[PDB]
């Protein structure tokens, strides 16, 4: 069995999250944070997880922290659930094209933690996205993935080849990171 | 069951195709532009497609007009044959090297009709690959690439990393996409 | 004793400001800007002032007026607890790292009134951090520490060495400020 | 069953090479050289082969010789062990994230012999990993593979996407060219 | 009391850790690399810590694995040391002059584990600093900063401003580590 | 104890130097070169010393003998006043703000003899401060440091970050200096 369940409580936020490796992508996202919830939503279910993520955090002042708080908690489960990481498939990656864009992630799970961002065009480090609730600087979109990788305890590298707009790059991405987990979670019948 | 028989007559053409994702690599292509033929053989092997590929166009003009068509009615054959596309790994990529080429394709065969090809050097633009028959003009590779996308409605991208040869360049690109689709087309055991 | 109360009432805004210098941060900072909030909670607490900020200001608008007016009557506050500054450390600096960012700020307390800012990427002159509330524009954080140093009538010289994300690179700075005041507005055992 | 043992004997070295393609990571490496049988022994174990190698050589030269000659061997042996190569992958690729460093490695088994080595930072033609033993001067990874590539008479493309330490660099390609292979090694259930 | 014995057994190296972060200096490094002994004695010396480190590991491959190991374990043992953190001074920096050479860093204890190394130049992407045993590769450096930040979980900001002499590059950078280190891990009689 | 009395008799000049490094900024200073003047009070009272200087020299020519004297002559009295060096702080630092400016210095006690003058403005070289007496060429801004340190035996790294009035320039980085040495000097409660 490879569950978490994570409760973090921070200053700034209230986090639990329930993870299960071996899912059939059952996801329930709520961090008060449409479009964050839209990708973690994307990831699980990518991923093939079950996840569930349940956050209230500071989102007067803006999503970051709630943000942050979130893709710490995430990485803790991601890694408390791996367990030993005995007899996985370790690596994984994946291509993601969405429309004009095309992203890349690549993963080793027994890799020393490390996270390697690269490939983002310049425009998204000040882009928001925004609709009728908190909106999502996508600059943050670094910061998820070096947060993950970091308290997963993984090495992440997340490339973006080539895109235009910022939602197909930022989503492209997310869905590149959960089916490299996907692939690299996998039990190989060889090792 | 997998299939699409799709006839097409124009009057620049006639074509008529048969296609089973789920096959062995019995292929069989005849368009009268034998460059073209071996192209289509070797992406129906390499996706491990069941395809038959009848058709008659005006290549007194030149391939044009029968590389398109028929590509036209591949792409609808792919769509059709792959009908509510569930249960299946949707996503799919392939590295193709060929000597000196390095070639890849990346699929989302649920993603928006879409298609991306970079990277192909600048003489091939204006490159003829000629025989004893109907020559091919490798300008048209992105042509057929962007007419398989959407008519199959997928999303398709081919990359050449690097390469000088024409046809390596070329033969590596259809292999990439085959063994991109064939990965992609496969039933994925969680979803 | 080290403390004042400054009440500043414009056609803009209605501030109160209460400050000791000699704190343990314990602080509560309301604007309406829930960022500057954060900002200025962070400003107190690292530089262990007791601080209570009360601002109420035409945010229908935009921040700046509210933002401005609040930096102007911290900086007097700043100013009139000082006193004679007399016996003081008078020299402060500090380092932030803040994940990428590193952000650092120099004081001298009896220097001349002055403000140095340097070295915030270009993109945070049109950058929004938006929440659920009022947002803030961070081409005003030079505002705010001009505002300061003109009021408090101290020298200022505020760095970012390098940094990406707008949130660390405006907090970081923040922090700076507030440490390097904390150092400086020491007793000196010598002095 | 896919198993070859190459005994190559030369005026530089002596080489014993035992191979199983479908092994569970048994690896033995001794040729005098350590970092190189720690490359080799990573490259065992990632290609999930078994693998004994016993070589003695002129390392009072230096490493070169043996570790062209056990390159070429293993190589051999490589090509002796895949037989026929039918109903197999063929084709295989893998992303080796190794902290900052990005390595990839595509083959194809049954394309003709050759071997394009790319993206690996300059000061590798010049650096030297030191022990307390025979050195391993990094300059000859790109060698390695080609030597690696000719005699098991396959198609390997080995590219460095990025990185900086030599130790990571040249640990990851091993790792990736060792991932290929396992990948490209299967038995296809469509082939 | 603020001590940690961390025992690390890889199956590389073989390492035990003991500090005490209120010591006087009390050093004693041996993990068969003797520049790395001489870095992690002015390390422990110039932070004022007590600290025993016990190595042994692969060094006939080269120093890089029992550097990494050591640094992993030493960084673990600084985190384990630093408890829950309360009542220090949090945020230290320190500049370090050696003859030609001017280095800096900056940490804070409580922030997230990051490290940014920048300023070193080129040349020591390639140096080797050799002796009469096992050599000290400076492309390292980087590494052990890296592996300290992530493993003690605190954010470590090193810069060279300017130098030439390797030896003198590398000893100033962990000398600024040290004691930034030395003044974040004091108590802060006002917090 | 730490005190020096240096008398200092060449054919270019005649000083007296009495030097207190536990003072409390008890300074007089007459070099016959006013702004020199200036600039020794401030490094004696910013370094919290008691100095008294007393020099004659050929000013006739200009002030360069004097000031190079003074410099050599208080050098020495630094290095005889801080004796063996032995539980001082040792490392000392410094940021001074003076309206545009802001220089910095870092010092070690204990380090060799060496001095590093980095970022004054190129019109410095070339620029004279005059009043009613004896002017002063700011190009001997490094003279006098570089002096300073050699006959200190002391490492002393001096930089301007920016600036452009050349009177702040001079004095920032005298009061760097001072409060640099100042730092250092203090004695260590854990060395
Ligand atoms: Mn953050
Ligand atoms: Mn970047
Ligand atoms: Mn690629
Ligand atoms: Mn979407
Ligand atoms: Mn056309
Ligand atoms: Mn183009
Ligand atoms: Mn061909
Ligand atoms: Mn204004
Ligand atoms: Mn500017
Ligand atoms: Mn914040
Ligand atoms: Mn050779
Ligand atoms: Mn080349
Ligand atoms: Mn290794
Ligand atoms: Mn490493
Ligand atoms: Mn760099
Ligand atoms: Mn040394
Ligand atoms: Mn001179
Ligand atoms: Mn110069
Ligand atoms: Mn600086
Ligand atoms: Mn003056």
């Amino acid at each position: 069995s490879r569950r978490a369940r994570i409760e973090r409580r921070t200053r700034e936020s209230d986090i639990v999250i329930e993870l299960d490796l071996d899912g059939t992508g059952q996801v329930a996202v709520d961090t008060g944070v449409p479009f964050y919830d839209h990708m973690l939503t994307a990831l699980g279910s990518h991923a093939s997880f079950d996840l569930t993520v349940r956050a209230t955090g500071d989102v007067e002042i803006e999503a970051h922290h709630t943000i942050e708080d979130t893709a710490i908690a995430l990485g803790t489960a991601l890694g408390q659930a791996l367990g030993d990481k005995r007899g996985i498939r370790r690596f994984g990656d994946a291509f993601i094209p969405m429309d004009e864009t095309l992203a890349h992630a690549a993963v080793d799970l027994s890799g020393r933690p490390y996270c390697v961002h690269t490939g983002e065009p310049d425009h998204l480090q000040h882009t928001t996205i925004a609709g009728s609730s908190v909106p999502y600087h996508t600059v943050i979109n670094r910061h998820v993935f070096e947060s993950l990788a970091a308290n997963a305890r993984i090495a992440l590298h997340v490339r973006v080849l080539y895109g235009r707009d910022p939602h197909h790059i930022t989503e492209a991405q997310y869905k590149a990171v959960a089916r490299a987990l996907r692939q690299a979670v996998e039990p190989d019948p060889r090792v």
